């Protein structure tokens, strides 16, 4: 006999299969944010991860599964074969590199998609690899997924960065003050002025100018700010990691959890604010088990819904000529 | 007036001193996920963040500051002036670079960072982690001219982490139910206490009597073996350590911020103990408090466990008596 | 030597002065609940326990330190002498029995100068009902300023409308925003206009809201707050669990200082016409400081003139108490 | 066309089974520690409450409820019918009623029983069974008799709450954490538990080898009162507050936490300890257990002194003795 056998008397022996799996697919800045993020809040039972390159992929493995000790998830797995993908409940796509971009990592999910869909039939992706808006299209395509669990990262982080600003503005705290942008995810986006508020208080009612050029108080650089910050973090850091990493995570713990919460993420907006085409934009939605089971209607001003109507018209310009 | 002002009604001014402030010096691989897992544990309500890079220092900060919204930790600042540190109840030091040269070159950084840290934070606990750990815990001991106490070393806090781990794996157990101690000097030269290696209560050394040992048939001293191997083969895979560490620290973190009283495996002045008599910073079980290491655990080592910490003490002096500051 | 001698070698036996310490007075039903919140939500280093009944206190005392193990707070003491208060960031008032008014002023002549002479730069969370007038007896024994003196007030009672709200819509509380403010308990004002999912306010898609022309009859989830309240009552005989987490809740902002917006009762002289010192609920920002500023609510004449005769009401009987 | 339509599109109304389930049978005052500890570890997606009392069950759900803008839980269902608990992973047996003899409590638990387990059984047939309600160790065996499950899947609570409070005690004694201070209480819940004195360690220093008369009778230090103090304090928390609530919902919580999330962690629970330390009839005794989704897959094989041994021959015999004399 062992030590092993000595020390523990077993009552059962089959390798049972995880209840809540979460899949990693690009272990790179992104990446491995979200798995330390996720691994920390205890949303999954089982993590894998995905790569490319099986150096940095071990080491990264090998890393996570030291810190075990001061973790509440006991099997961490990885892997350039999917097979360690099999029956993920959410499965995060933050493949690739930092239309040539487009081009480039379209051809990248015309083997990540296949792949998850083979091992997760049922899972919910979350894509996160930008553009996001145009990738998550290309992988709901690729996947023939119903709209409801294909779920692109989009205005998400957008929204927790001005959140975070109009915060600091008024001297109070993100989660208390609330604020949407929505439609296509960076530069395009929009800021939902009628919306932004504190404690049910329409910041547009007491103050009309809000998010005009005409503001005295330049409001609309809140949104501005927004974009800068994004380009400014990458002029200094050289990448984006932590803001994303948390982002993604809160998003996994509505999905995992069947939270119900409401959440600005890219979605299937064909049929809404006038689009016809097939494209992706940020609005908010209901995550839960099944991924987007419900969509809020926001009204939109004239401006706002041209502004959506223009961003759907540019991705599906290029989407058109994407060849699968 | 402004919208602000419109739509909220001030009733002070505010403003107290940092009661559970938390600074991170060098915001490196390590640095920051320590920084990420202290900031999830919600150990702080400010987190300062020092470096000599002033870009990557900025970009870090921002980095966390957007993640504002996922985080219970309301102010996150930064700079390269530690007028940023002061009042701070934790210091931990994560500066230098990664890799003698080593212990000369991270002296002379603890030349400008220890004072520096004292002089904004004279009341703060002090936590090392750049290495070699327990001769750098020693000169920022000797530089800041705290008491033992508020000097505290990362040590072997990680090297047991792993060890718990890899015992984890062979033995089907979560890594804390598996109980074991690595001691002594961080690194290649620590010490696995096969004594104390445990599940449940029940000795491992006990039931296999040839634990540890050369002519064990299932050899375990390999598990103490693969925690040196793993940590050169993550540098090898992915270039550095981040995540293990990041996790390990924190966790400290929780039992001086919540004053918990919990045993740690961290490096502490072992002068008096083990037949040591010089000024040398070695990992024992010490309780971690808000004092810091208020009472450490007095292990019953064999002759050879014993040898091999005077070994260390002995190696490790050497190099400190010839150190400058 | 002893095996902890022997066991253990001392470095130093000094100081040990609390730094995250909230004190929980009346160890009751809510009193009990809110002292778990806490103590899961890792708030507190060291919690206090204060009750007149001796036996029950300790009791309710071993019981906690018990679970220490489960636990992230490693001192949990209690006693009838505030002395086990001293050095309090937060203390809590959830003391005297459920039902009121000049019964608990009398129990507070005493609770308030002993929690002040032990935690002179504390924060006072009043429970105890009628918590809006009583917020004033703290407020005017303590002599504190009007930061430090924090109401539960209509916590609770928009954690309740958010659930139905919630379970109206099919949408997590969280994500559902309303506010209910003024008086705690039946004479609350929900507030219409402010309440929203995702920023879409439901007064604008739909303007019968909280009217009586509402034929989805909105006006119903205030109600319902107001029913339930006395049905949890009727079935179970007192309210612990939705109270307790609420009071954490308030706990977490003060003790973390993280300047969230919470429906708290506060002194409201010079808003909405109030001239009188009197304590209602509207949303402010709890941190290090506790109420460190006010969210200026903008009110229809009608939610207005229910918030000026909710003032009018309790300054009536708060100007005929002894002090 | 309703405020909710005009707000909100549906994608879809697709309703599925909840995936991380608990049950809790009997909202005592226990029941109710171990609801309130489970929600706020965060531990199901869906909490389930049973009892008798219909009043008393609704107003324990409805204040739960109130309190989920604070909880992670979306939904606590409660009801009389065992059609609310269909597709738990854990069900909690709390259902009881604590100056009468330990032989009218077994019999008048074992009726209760006879209707719990079938019930539960009935609508999750693949579910994890953590009996609680006492003799725990009497009832464990009741449970799993009934439910014809398998040994893994019917655990009961045993020595966890008495290796928690030897822990406190042992902390208090050494100024250490109780994470930190590691001692094993195990065999029959309650009195008759056995306090393992060479396990007893904190960072792997075994106590017993620095101090060798601890536990014993010539003990100087008198260290036997430790686990003494375990027993007398139960019955002082009884004299004083009348029950016992929040160390017993915390203990379960934690319990819970390694089946949920499948952690293999190592805790202290009523198992059936048959062909182990001479016992050769079918009893239920406290042994360190490695929980995991499937409850006990395995059990840690102790070293136990002649005298320890004979202490957990003694309580086997005892609880068979009763057992035999159960009708089902
Ligand atoms: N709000 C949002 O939606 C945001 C999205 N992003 C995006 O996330 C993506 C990832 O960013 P970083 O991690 O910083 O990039 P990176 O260069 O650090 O990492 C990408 C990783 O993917 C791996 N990879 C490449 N091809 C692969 C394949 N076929 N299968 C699996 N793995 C593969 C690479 O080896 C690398 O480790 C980018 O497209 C970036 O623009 C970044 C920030 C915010
Ligand atoms: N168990 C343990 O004790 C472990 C210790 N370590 C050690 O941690 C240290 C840091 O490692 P990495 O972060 O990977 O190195 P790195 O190269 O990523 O980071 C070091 C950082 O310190 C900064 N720095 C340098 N001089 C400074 C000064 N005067 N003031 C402030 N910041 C300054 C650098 O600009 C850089 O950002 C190393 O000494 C390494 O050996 C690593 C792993 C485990
Ligand atoms: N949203 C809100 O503001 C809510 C407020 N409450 C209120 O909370 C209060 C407490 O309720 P329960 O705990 O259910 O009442 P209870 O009858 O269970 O408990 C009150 C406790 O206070 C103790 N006590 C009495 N005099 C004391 C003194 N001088 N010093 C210290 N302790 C003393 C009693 O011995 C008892 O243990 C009530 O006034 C009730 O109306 C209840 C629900 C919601
Ligand atoms: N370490 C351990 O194993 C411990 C076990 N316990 C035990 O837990 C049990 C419960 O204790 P308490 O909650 O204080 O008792 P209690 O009197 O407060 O509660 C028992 C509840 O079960 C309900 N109930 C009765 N018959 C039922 C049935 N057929 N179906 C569903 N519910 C039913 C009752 O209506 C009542 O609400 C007792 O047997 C007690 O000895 C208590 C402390 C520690
Ligand atoms: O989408 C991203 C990707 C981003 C990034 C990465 Cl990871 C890498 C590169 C870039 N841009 C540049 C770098 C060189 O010059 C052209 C393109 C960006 Cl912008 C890093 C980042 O923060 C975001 S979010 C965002 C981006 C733009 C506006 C608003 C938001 Cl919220
Ligand atoms: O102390 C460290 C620092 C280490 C590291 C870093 Cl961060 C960077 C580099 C190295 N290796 C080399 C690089 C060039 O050639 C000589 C040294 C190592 Cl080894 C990375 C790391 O894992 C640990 S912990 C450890 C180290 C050795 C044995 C046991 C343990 Cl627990
Ligand atoms: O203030 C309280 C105290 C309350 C309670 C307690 Cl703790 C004790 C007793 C009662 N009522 C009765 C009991 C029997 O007949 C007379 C008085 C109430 Cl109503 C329990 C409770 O839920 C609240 S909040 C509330 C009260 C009324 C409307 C809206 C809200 Cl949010
Ligand atoms: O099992 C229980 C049930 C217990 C309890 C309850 Cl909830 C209620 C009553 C009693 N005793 C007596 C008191 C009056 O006359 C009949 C029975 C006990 Cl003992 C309360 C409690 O703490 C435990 S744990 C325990 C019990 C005895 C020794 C050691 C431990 Cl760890």
């Amino acid at each position: 006999a062992t030590l092993k056998d000595q020390l523990i008397y077993n009552l059962l022996k089959e390798e049972q299969t995880p209840q809540n799996k979460i899949t990693v697919v690009g272990v790179g800045a992104v990446g491995m944010a979200c798995a330390i993020s996720i691994l920390m809040k205890d949303l999954a039972d089982e993590l894998a991860l995905v790569d490319v390159i099986e150096d940095k992929l071990k080491g990264e493995m090998m890393d996570l599964q030291h810190g075990s000790l001061f973790l509440r998830t006991p099997k961490i797995v990885s892997g350039k074969d999917y097979n360690v993908t099999a029956n993920s409940k959410l499965v995060i796509i933050t493949a690739g590199a930092r239309l040539n971009l487009v081009q480039r990592n379209v051809n990248i999910f015309k083997f990540i998609i296949p792949n998850v869909v083979k091992y997760s039939p049922n899972c919910k992706l979350l894509i996160v690899s930008n553009p996001v808006d145009i990738l998550t299209y290309v992988a709901w395509k690729i996947s023939g997924f119903p709209k409801n669990r294909v779920i692109g990262s989009g205005c998400n982080l957008d929204s927790a960065r001005f959140r975070y600003l109009m915060g600091e503005r008024l001297g109070v705290h993100p989660l208390s003050c609330h604020g949407w942008v929505l439609g296509e995810h960076g530069d395009s986006s929009v800021p939902v002025w009628s919306g932004m508020n504190v404690a049910g208080v329409s910041l547009k009612t007491l103050h009309p100018d809000l998010g005009t050029d005409k503001d005295k108080e330049q409001w609309k650089e809140v949104h501005k700010q927004v974009v800068e910050s994004a380009y400014e973090v990458i002029k200094l850091k050289g990448y984006t990691s932590w803001a994303i990493g948390l982002s993604v995570a809160d998003l996994a713990e509505s999905i995992m959890k069947n939270l119900r919460r409401v959440h600005p993420v890219s979605t299937m907006i064909k049929g809404l604010y006038g689009i016809k085409d097939d494209v992706f934009l940020s609005v908010p939605c209901i995550l839960g088990q099944n991924g987007i089971s419900d969509l809020v209607k926001v009204t939109l001003t004239s401006e706002e819904e041209a502004r959506l109507k223009k961003s759907a018209d540019t991705l599906w310009g290029i989407q058109k000529e994407l060849q699968f």
